[PDB]
């Protein structure tokens, strides 16, 4: 029984060694994902031309600015609840609507700085930053 148990323990140790070896010798897909990011830049190249051929980004930025202007133009003075509309005159003496307009324009400039280019760049950065080889090495070394 002792010899059989020792044989079983040796077999389990050999299996664990083989499993660690197989884990270590599998890092091909990590390249593929990086390669995926490469093809993304190709789309970016297309992007780098598409606006210059379509001006879609210019139209969308104009649309965002126009929507923000319409939102800023909504006048609460002549709306319902006329007594609450007096609060608007309170805004006249408390620069509240000015703060609202400033926050809306800050949101506008933040969104207009968020385009497809930044999304593609950040996606490529995240794809290339994640390195599964280090994770596999840590998993195979810590576990024993």
């Amino acid at each position: 029984a002792k010899i059989n148990f020792n044989e079983k323990l040796s077999q389990l140790q050999t299996y664990m060694i083989q499993f660690d070896q197989y884990i270590k010798d599998s890092y091909d897909l990590h390249d593929l994902k990086i390669a995926i990011a490469n093809i993304i830049d190709e789309i970016i190249e297309k992007l780098k031309s598409l606006d210059e051929h379509y001006h879609i980004r210019v139209n969308l930025v104009k649309t965002i600015h126009d929507l923000h202007l319409f939102i800023e133009n909504i006048d609460f003075n002549k709306s319902g609840s006329s007594t609450a509309s007096w609060i608007q005159n309170v805004d006249t003496k408390y620069q509240i609507r000015i703060q609202i307009q400033e926050k809306l324009q800050q949101l506008k400039r933040h969104i207009q700085n968020i385009d497809i280019q930044h999304l593609a760049g950040k996606l490529k950065q995240h794809i290339e930053a994640i390195d599964v080889r280090v994770l596999l090495d840590q998993l195979g070394t810590t576990i024993s």
